[PDB]
This record gives structure tokens, C-alpha cells and sequence, in this order.
């Protein structure tokens, strides 16, 4: 724990990949993280590849 | 044209998706663009989904 | 040109500069672009300098 | 904890603040983290505030 995920959002999606946004809160500060999720044949996310996190 | 792609780079790759970086130069300014490329069964990129561009 | 400007907004203004926000839509996805406008003595904007674009 | 700090670097320093850079490696990918360190009267850093992390 320690850091808390407050919100997630699907920004763009494909058969195989999805661009994810998360709002993180750690030690009283708010961050916006953009990630790429990797989907298998069943449409599930098998790997998250964080791309960028920024203070907001 | 007008804007010039100066450099591209593979930051992370998967069977299906790749995280791309490009250095763009437009009107004398330099930008770093992060994108997600969508790959087909043959490993080729069929769609680029820009995620973020920032002045550097 | 593929991308469509859907909204602009004046976020902050100064004697010399103004912070502009735009919502861009390209290939069905929405982006938030922040720019800085340069104002002359006559109160007009003489140059717009894009700072960052991000998928929203 | 999955992610490994591989390099830190002092990019700029001031009476009160110091700009820190770190290279993080997680799941085989490398990230560049920029933080701000807060210095007290005794020249020591009292708080580190992460500003941005990006895949490189």
C-alpha cells in the first residue's frame, strides 16, 4: 500500500492494447500516470507498462 | 511537412504493441512525443496512437 | 488536416503572456494542448508556443 | 520492491532546493525520475518531492 490509486480511466483501446490513466495519491500529493496495458486473446490485461507519471 | 521528425526510438516492445518515442522539431523548437504503435500478426505497425508531446 | 480544434480557453493572462488551452480531436481521440501566447504592447498576441499535448 | 534505483545525479542546487535526477529500472525498463529536494538551514535535505517519471 502506502500509495493509493484513486481513479483509473480507459483513454484508448484496441483488440490488443489499451492506454490507461491512473490518478495516484502518495504522501498527500496527486499524480497522473499514463500506462499501456497488454491484452491477451481473452481481452484481459496481462502486463502494465508505465509510460509517464507527473505531479498534478 | 513543416514539422520534422528528427529521431525515433523503441522504448518497449511486445508481440502486439510497442511504445515509441520521437523527437520533433517545429518552428525551431524541439519536442519529445511518446506514442503507442499497434502491430498486426505480421509484426508491422498499423496504427500510431500519440500519448503525449512535451517541449524539451 | 486530420486533427480538429474543438475548444480553446484562456487559463491565465499577464502583461506579456497568456496561457492557452485547446482540446484537440484526432482519429477519434481527445487531447489537451497547453500553449503560451506572446503579447505585444498593443495587447495582441504575436506568437503561440505549444508547451505540451496529452491524451485525455 | 520490483524497481531498482540505478543512478542519481544532482542537476542544480539552491539555498533551499536541489533538483535530483534518478534512473529507475523496473521489469527490464528504464525510467528517468526528476525530484525536488528541500534543504534546511543546516544544508541537509529535509524532504524529497517527486515531480515526474518518464520511460526512457
Amino acid at each position: 500500500m502506502g500509495m493509493v490509486v484513486e481513479e483509473t480511466r480507459d483513454l484508448a483501446e484496441t483488440a490488443d492494447c489499451v492506454v490507461i490513466e491512473a490518478i495516484l495519491v502518495d504522501d498527500g500529493l496527486r499524480y497522473r500516470q499514463l500506462s499501456v496495458g497488454i491484452k491477451d486473446e481473452n481481452g484481459d490485461i496481462i502486463r502494465i507498462v508505465p509510460i509517464s507519471t507527473v505531479l498534478i
